[PDB]
RNA sequence: GUAAAUAUAGUUUAAAAACAUCAGAUUGUGAAUCUGACAACAGAGGCUUACCCCCUUAUUUACCGAGAAAGCCAUGCAUGGCUUUC
């Protein structure tokens, strides 16, 4: 069970955050959606009732994740997991000889921004609070869950940005788990493939049906419910620890 | 086997369109496109400007021989049986 944690969910009104924060709500939970102020989080808040609240933050800013966490502790009292899910998607080529067209900095600088920086601001301000947390009969003071891509292994065309944040998160996911190891806090990377979130559902239907066909098996998008399920599972488990794990259908990404 | 109808070669409704098909396009999110390929209303034969038919296959449907006239018998003017004629 997960009853009585307290899940601070970064990008937790839409997608794959608001998936984990239903089912660890569901569960009996408390959640602290972190998101943009004008993301509709309150109304998601709101419908999953009194055990979430709303932290309108931006991941990539120190005093707003500061503020989110200062609310999340007064109003459930520690922190215990922290999920990292925010993150945008850019597709850009680096160079294109037929249009003289080249990469800008600013959409590279900007991915970056969301989702490494915004993935460690979070990661060292939550690992400060739950530092604060009585070990548990085990030892372990919280769990930190962050979101990387299958880009960062077999990134496709135009994904140079996006696979560059997320093998960042990846990269770093090994080194801050060894750093928080003496202040026993678990740190776990999770590298989804393709699923169904409005970061994906948004396309016509012709792409979602191809897309759908290129999963081995299941040959569909994969669900935010699995998504959560797997989350749930490196909480429950103990033992899993630096590691990244691959919830994609086993498909690997064309050119 | 013999008469009728029917026959859309990617599909459908019409009497030409819509959906489809093949090749190329590294497409900035209407590519929901652009440049091309294909385009034969079952198959073959004329004949008057135009005026339709004849034939061959394919699918579905139904498939080869007793009228009247007169004389007699039985039943309740009508019916059944028989005899001679065309
Ligand atoms: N959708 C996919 O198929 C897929 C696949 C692999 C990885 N991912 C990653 O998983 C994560 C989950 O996102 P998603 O797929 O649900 O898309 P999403 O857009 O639905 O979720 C992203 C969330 O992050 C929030 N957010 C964005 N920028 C923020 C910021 N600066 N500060 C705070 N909150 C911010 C958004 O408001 C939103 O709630 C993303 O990092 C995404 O890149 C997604």
């Amino acid at each position: 069970s997960v009853k009585g944690l307290v899940a601070v969910i970064t990008g937790g009104a839409s997608g794959l955050g608001l998936a984990t924060a239903e089912r660890l709500v569901g569960q009996g939970a408390s959640a602290v959606l972190l998101d943009l102020p004008n993301s509709g989080g309150e109304a998601q808040a709101k419908k999953l009732g009194n055990n979430c609240v709303f932290a309108p933050a931006d991941v990539t800013s120190e005093k707003d994740v500061q503020t989110a966490l200062a609310l999340a502790k007064g109003k459930f009292g520690r922190v215990d997991v922290a999920v990292n899910c925010a993150g945008i998607a850019v597709a850009s080529k680096t160079y294109n000889l037929k249009k003289g067209q080249t990469h800008t900095l600013e959409d590279f600088q900007r991915v970056l921004d969301v989702n490494l920086m915004g993935t460690f601001n979070v990661i060292r301000l939550v690992a400060g609070e739950m530092g604060q947390n009585e070990p548990d009969q085990g030892g372990q003071r919280g769990v930190i869950i962050n979101t990387a891509s299958v880009a960062a292994f077999e990134g496709q065309v135009g994904q140079a940005a996006y696979s560059a944040s997320k093998g960042g998160i990846v990269g770093m996911t090994l080194p801050i788990a060894r750093d928080l190891a003496p202040i026993g806090i678990r740190v776990m990377t999770i590298a989804p493939g393709l699923f169904g979130t409005p970061l994906l559902t948004s396309l016509p239907e012709k792409v979602c049906n191809f897309l759908a066909s290129q999963v081995p098996f299941p040959s569909r998008l994969g669900d935010p419910a699995e998504y959560a399920h797997l989350v749930q599972a490196i909480i429950e488990n103990p033992f899993l620890n630096g590691e990244v794990i691959r919830l994609d259908g086993a498909i690997r990404m064309q050119p």
